[PDB]
């Protein structure tokens, strides 16, 4: 086990049912059972992955210490970086897989974890019976480097969502309506439960654009909304960008299209085709 | 009972449907002869325009587009003021600006009428099987009198708790939901650009606050109960959403929302939120909109 | 001249003054200038009654509309021989039906939005921005230079409230990206003085309009002097910066995605000066190079 | 003098060729073999890689796209550090991440080799005129020491005062140049979606801050002299930003930037600077930045 941080410290703890470079980590782990990295698994939990390559490959590193006999970065890095790390293990005849986690420290503690499992579909058998103790539940990402691409979708997801959660639960407030009326209204709706799983399945996802609400009218209904935002001087970056890229699929002429068809104008705005 | 219904577009016409069907009596008016002809098929009365569609109706029901159109249509020439009884009661559905409802709630009570905000969740498959989200404002008394009407056209009613708080909760839900279809496309089109199939990336965010949202997961016991120590950090949440702007830009998948976002947790960390929960943004937002700290 | 004004706010009033000023006799309207000479109206159509010129002067194109097709309108009291000037600013839109539905009931109407502050409407020196046909602004020339000290010709009806709009959107949002240079510049301790030195010799303080733009995109050269994708990069660069200083810049982070989308759809090794062609096809218009 | 160039580029390429012409000895490499060539040509030395380049040279100069490849170029295999004498001067003139020059500046600094930050203003079209914008980062000695070479390449040169100075003036007027050049397009297609000429936008605009910008007209006597008294209020600003974005939303032109900036606006309203006057935008955006007002 190499790092003992707010994800890294109960993990580590709920095995001893290890490195740091912070001395007072090491001794809380020795109060409940190494100067530097004959294991076989290790398990890297580290802020970034400059620090998972120099605590891998660096001077007093793992390659010096490891085994030929899996290694798991469950590290939230650079997807880009965690394909290198692989390969450059892969190399030196090592094998190394991406099993970063969903939720928060307060599930590390009661190791209720999403395990978030890339690698081959074999080795993630090796490492799943380890890894589905710091966890309640495992998704197979379906290969190396999955693991760490959904996570950062994921968490992509999640972060923003909280920005724009914010600025509609302050125009909520500032329209003197209780919130608890809000959430129970948008818990039956795309606005809690999300579009991936209402919306999209049947149109875009389906490839039928036909209308069920029409980008036009979705594009009227967030003019509505700035401009009172605007007047009660509630700031909603989030909802301000958002309609200029409905705008966009205006221009583009999907005024008459499903909302749903906001995903096919991302697409192309990305450079891909239909 | 007597309904006039003004506006029989892709959701006033099956919502009259749905009228008609319970045995309600219709006046109907639309600027379309089209529409006014669909519904005098299934029963409606027409009527030459919102004044006759009024004379002598209980139940005024407007659904149009804008509240231009439903100010012109309550107060314009050949207007239902003009046939409006002071017995009667004029039910908005539309989604339209919440001030605009608010002012015609009250040039309404000026003149000795009822009118209450009774806008619809969902769309018009729910308008054609009856099966609207029915989001109602008014007093108590004015739901109760306009209940057994509202189950004609839609399944379930939220008692939104007071007059142009039917509106206001269509605002929230629709602002909410209109913005996060921006914000799911961006996550799903990076998705595609790292060729992670959408359907993993779909069950992982199912089960977390990406797919289930912050309102009745992250929320509830941290910043709405007052406690702002971390489960996740901002910080930690700031350095994450950075890397996604690093790879969505290597990778040409324009983020305008993500970027926008990351800019909200900068100021949060300017105004030294930086090891607070996540939760800690809306606090965050509610300084920046001039709201007094909780 | 015999005018009529109806408006007579923070703008409105000093204008109107400065009409009685030049010995031009004035009928005064407002819902809340008699002591300088004006004559009082109960109303915008006794106001109107024998008036050569209608001058408007309001915050919004729905009180406009109000005034002169409203209960006792302006309409109402106004000769087929006189000239309404709207110099409110309002909604182009709005501005063109409004001289649409005047020229439909026989009535001439003109758009001379005016720029600069309340301080410059005191002292008669507002920017007249004269939409409008030559004729109207010919004919209306001589009032207007009463209120203001520079008039520019718009080039048509509709093109004064047009470049109000354009000159003031570009100075109003360029104030909010300025700002996010200049705290960027305080957050890495470098003097603004030394930073605004160098800018003046650059697109930075220059702008691009005059300096970059007219022997590239405008003249449908898109070959690079300063390539996108480094324009990009540094862009890159700048927004981790700020976010290492907690310096907000969301017009910054805003710009960086607009470069993504030139990237998305090929023009990486494009001039920086294609981001104009870039946002023309955003908009849905014929890509033109 | 004897100079090593390492980055042939758009603005690497006409810099070495002025060089040359001022009667230095380059000695050329970069990665583009044709572009070694091109200066051959015109009396350049290749060497096979940055050690050859550098092997007695009193000054190594690096112009490439970002501060990995300059890190490569002279701490890499057959790198600058292996040919360079601890007597010589490098000078970076690329455009990187400050924090990279500074780690740069001290790790060159660590191994008893001397190097400065020398990024330069305008574009590829200055480089060939040799009249760049020349940025002097580093000591006043590296600064006195380097000017004559700079000189060949560049028309003014400006004492950014400090080793990394260089480089940031470089971000902040490059930030700014690049945003810019976003916000001018939004406006330059909101005016031809209105059917105005560009040609009478940019008359206008030349007489006013749209063209000459705040930083020497609206700013000096108001906020940059601590007067925040109005000449334009951040109400009125902020009213006529909402009408072009009312505009542009419904002629479809997408105006990102000024859809954010008028939520900085917006977030200048909730903390009170209504009345203010614009330029109090600053004071508000060094607020944002978690700055003590001024
Ligand atoms: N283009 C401008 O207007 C301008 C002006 C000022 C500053 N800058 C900055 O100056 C730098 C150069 O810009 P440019 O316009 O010359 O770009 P460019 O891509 O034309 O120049 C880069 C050159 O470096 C070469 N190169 C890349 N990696 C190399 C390596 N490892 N070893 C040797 N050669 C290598 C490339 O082949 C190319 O010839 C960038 O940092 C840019 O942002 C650009
Ligand atoms: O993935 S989420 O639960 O939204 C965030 C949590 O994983 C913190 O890293
Ligand atoms: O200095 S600017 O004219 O803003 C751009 C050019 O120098 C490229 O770096």
């Amino acid at each position: 086990f190499i790092g003992l941080g707010q994800m890294g410290s109960p993990m580590a703890s709920n095995l001893l049912q290890v490195f740091d470079v912070n001395a007072e980590a090491v001794r809380h782990l020795v109060d409940k059972g190494a100067a530097n990295p004959d294991a076989e698994f290790i398990i890297t939990m580290l802020p970034n992955g400059d620090l998972v390559r120099n605590v891998l490959f660096g001077e007093n590193g793992v390659c010096e210490g490891l085994s030929t006999d899996l290694v798991i970065d469950m590290s939230t890095i650079h997807p880009l970086q965690t394909d290198k790390l692989i390969a450059d293990m892969q190399a030196k005849g090592f094998s190394m897989m991406d099993v970063p986690v969903g939720r928060t420290s307060a599930n590390a503690i009661t190791g209720t974890l999403l395990l978030l499992a890339g690698g081959t579909a074999e080795q993630v058998e090796r490492a799943t019976p380890i890894l589905m103790a710091m966890g309640s539940e495992l998704i197979n990402a379906g290969g190396p480097g999955m693991g760490i691409r959904v996570k950062l979708i994921n968490n992509y997801m999640s972060i923003a969502l909280n920005a724009l959660s914010a600025e509609a639960a302050v125009l909520c407030e500032a329209l003197n309506l209780p919130f608890d009326v809000a959430v129970k209204v948008m818990s039956g709706t795309a606005a809690g439960k999300g579009h991936f799983t209402t919306s999209w399945p049947n149109k875009v996802l389906s490839g039928d654009l036909s209308p069920a609400f029409m980008i036009d009218l979705a594009h009227k209904d967030l003019g509505i909304a700035l401009d009172v935002a605007n007047q009660l001087h509630v700031p909603m970056p989030l909802g301000a960008a958002s309609r200029e890229v409905y705008s966009q699929a205006r221009a583009a002429g999907r005024g008459r299209q499903d909302w749903s068809a906001i995903l096919e104008q991302v697409r192309v705005s990305a450079g891909m085709t239909a």
